[PDB]
């Protein structure tokens, strides 16, 4: 579990996304296990703009936020699951890290600012949903 909150957004794992989340649908992507909903409060969280390779992120699973250096974004074959059949997904960053299927949403951050959230893993990998290039979450 986990979200974002950038102004009147709430980004989340769209597997794990809420009714709530859908009947305040403003856009939803399952190739990049993204979904954007609207809120009434204002998110105070940067994202950031950048190429960041290197960051830090929070792993439920243990307590604990672990620095990671991770790939840039791109098309990573996963695995079948009760959401969603074999596929690839996109704008999608692998490091080398613990992680376990309630670590989702999980934010990964850089000095910019918050980077994307965890969203896939297994055999000592994490996955991490790219946000970067949401350039409207600030508009
Ligand atoms: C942190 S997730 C994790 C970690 C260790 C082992 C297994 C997992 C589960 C996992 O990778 N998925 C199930 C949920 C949907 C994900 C997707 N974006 O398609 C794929
Ligand atoms: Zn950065």
């Amino acid at each position: 579990s986990g979200a974002i909150y950038v102004g009147n957004y709430r980004v989340v794992n769209r597997h794990l996304a809420t009714h709530n989340d859908w009947a305040n649908l403003v856009w939803e992507d399952s190739s990049r296990d993204l979904l954007v909903s609207s809120t009434t409060a204002q998110g105070c969280d940067t994202i950031a703009r950048c190429d960041c390779q290197t960051g830090v992120y929070y792993c439920s699973s243990r307590r604990k936020h672990y620095p990671v250096s991770f790939s840039k974004p791109s098309l990573i074959f996963v695995e079948a699951s009760e959401y969603y059949p074999a596929r690839y997904q996109s704008h999608l960053m692998l490091a080398v890290g613990h992680s376990e299927p309630g670590d989702c949403g999980g934010i990964l951050r850089c000095q910019h600012g918050v980077v994307g959230i965890v969203s896939t893993g297994g055999n000592g990998l994490v996955g991490f949903a790219d946000v970067r290039d949401l350039l409207w979450l600030d508009e």
